[PDB]
């Protein structure tokens, strides 16, 4: 039935639900452990980002069964197809917000990549789904790099 | 400072984080993949528990926080703690509602354990907390009991 | 024939007895609709709620005293209670029965208060009239 | 002695409450006098509580594996508290729902104790929390009858 071009989406959908449930417990961890004089802004903010992180990961699985796949739906797959790296555990506030600009960096990449690859199979509305992550992204990108300047 | 025993609190606390973490991720799996003539209403209820799962996490975690621990939050760490398997990918409807019934059963003894260590700690803001979480996965588990019977 | 009154108290007796019965239902019942069954029946205990405070006081705006004891709702309701060992179907079926018997009761009641020149009284037994028969047509279904 | 199933230590809550829902909405029906607004409103937000109190303690009888008391008749038979005689004087029906909340308060703390003994935390928790609330209604009732 499905082609090689078509699972191509879904593989690629998947490596973002896979990124998104890494980045959920990532944003948690943020939460969690940031420190300093900035604690309840970032407090905040990372529950916002974790928030979006929840939703993402159930439109990008839906989007992946709505094309005829199986979305990734276990820690141990979400960690092997994940191109997001876990916390260390011991980053400062300032590191966790330039930890989360240059993940939502990579994932803008890789989201351009998809969409592309999306496009390329004909699948218009799987493109525009990775496009409203993209543009979020890089929204949230420009106001953690000033809030780092 | 906490003593020895306020800090083993901590570890049975994140035992539960770790539980918790593992069955966002199993919630979302039966969510999207329930099929059958109760598609509607079991994907509606596994939305329910994983929402639940996820202030679960964040109740947990910050308890750990609040008595001076630091709480699991890496997926590694959670699969590797966690006494919660993952799904397996292919559960029918039943055996998805039977899994969490099996996995709630696993967590209510857990918990009473929990609590105990926790009652011996002189921690009871813990071992009250804990109780809550309990006693709502004794009515979850009476609800899906019946769905089965 | 009887008082406005006492016709009005029958329905109270009634209600009181329902709000258990479909309180029993929401609780015993099983099976693979037991989410939406459990549901159902809370939707329904709820207007039952409605009804015995709606219907008693209609009962003390026309000069009467309310049924308002349990002995005293057994004693003139002319809806059983349950056994306690219905099964799913058995529930929904014995609610359809119930409804039904309450509808037709409702239109002697109505007729009554309608002789009485008590159009406010007849006019919220009607309301419930129409609600009941609504709920027969979807519970039927359910069933077919 | 004393009884010592939890479920039917419960189902005897459920009976009372059951058997209070029908006495509150009598309250809240009859009352009359210069405080009829006031207590009219009163009974409403506690025949409110007491359809709460049914439906929670009966689930948690289902939660333990029980069967809840879910008959007027089965009601009647086990509740301990007496429904109303229809003659109340405002006054006397507060004096009566302080009455009955204090048995109430009595049974909880029995309930729980059997219910902690049992190593059934979540139901003595549940049980307290219905006696939290009725301990401060008696402070209040009694207040408007001082």
């Amino acid at each position: 039935m499905k082609t090689s071009i078509q699972q191509l989406v879904a593989v690629l959908l998947n490596r973002q639900v896979a990124n998104w449930v890494v980045l959920y417990v990532k944003l948690h961890n943020f939460h969690w452990n940031v420190n300093g004089p900035n604690f309840f802004t970032l407090h905040e903010k990372f529950e916002e980002l974790y928030t979006e992180a929840s939703g993402h990961i159930d439109t990008l699985a839906e989007r992946v069964l709505s094309i005829g796949g199986s979305p990734i739906a276990t820690l141990a797959a979400s960690l092997e197809e994940a191109s997001i790296k876990e916390a260390t555990g011991g980053e400062s506030a300032a590191e966790m917000v330039s930890s989360v600009v240059n993940d939502f960096v990579d994932l803008v990449g890789e989201l351009k990549v998809a969409r592309d690859v999306a496009d390329e199979a004909d699948d218009e509305a799987t493109a525009d789904m990775l496009d409203a992550i993209e543009a979020g992204l890089e929204k949230h990108v420009w106001m953690l790099e000033a809030f780092l300047e």
